């Protein structure tokens, strides 16, 4: 039996990121952010300002790929499949950036309690990001957190 | 890929019974009740009924179990060992009972904001209810619906 990672302060070699990702998506998407998390929901958190920078304001994707409207959460993938077609040498920055929009967009069908459509950020993430890029995001975050440690100290 | 369950209205052979109570779990002990549910969640939330009439009250439990408490899903775990090793054959209605049960249970933490413990529930169900148990209940409750219509 794993952990849950809502209050989760680390990220050991046991730890599947995915799966990191899959109740991330579920516990933002559903109870949003003003919920006790711990530093590891918190790291991945600041992926927010990373997608704002590359993809632009969550305001503007909202009219632009009405993610409101029926067709919302089919729009979301185009984009994103739009995004890594255009997109000429992948880096794990990208996918974090990525990250960062799927929890931007999560927060917009939170509030309009469209629910079920947490889903499509993990149909996203598994268009977008391989395991191979999995693994550099899992490394990273478990660097973050060790800092993260010393600036705690 | 499978379908979501939230707004689901039915209750197909190709429907798992275990992932429908998993997202069950999740949904109500994390959105709770003041949410659209489709006809299926809305028929396994009427074994709430069941639960109270075989379990006692929500009110009784959470202090017998001191649900709220630091110790409260390990009490919820044993208390559910207890029932189970207590009862001498297992019906499909104790199972029924049992998830209502786990139901209400799931109410308490998510107003305490104890969010992670919903996956006790699951626990509890995969400790309680055999996968026998699980197809009649799945089979009850593609009944049920049909029955909800005829009315």
């Amino acid at each position: 039996i794993k952990p849950d990672y809502l209050e989760y302060d680390d990220l050991l070699d046991r730890d599947e990121m995915f799966t990191i990702l899959e109740e991330y998506f579920m516990y933002r998407g559903l109870l949003g952010l003003r919920i006790k998390y711990g530093r590891l929901f918190n790291e991945i958190k600041k992926f927010d300002n990373d997608a704002e920078e590359q993809f632009g304001t969550i305001e503007e994707l909202k009219q632009k790929l009405r993610l409101n409207s029926e067709e919302g959460a089919d729009n979301f993938i185009d984009y994103i499949k739009v995004q890594k077609q255009d997109i000429v040498k992948l880096t794990v920055y990208d996918c974090i950036s990525m990250i960062g929009l799927c929890a931007c967009v999560v927060d917009v069908w939170r509030n309009e309690k469209l629910f079920s459509r947490w889903k499509y950020c993990l149909r996203a993430i598994k268009l977008f990001i391989n395991d191979h890029m999995l693994d550099k995001i899992k490394s990273i975050l478990q660097n973050r957190l060790v800092y993260v440690e010393m600036s705690k100290h």
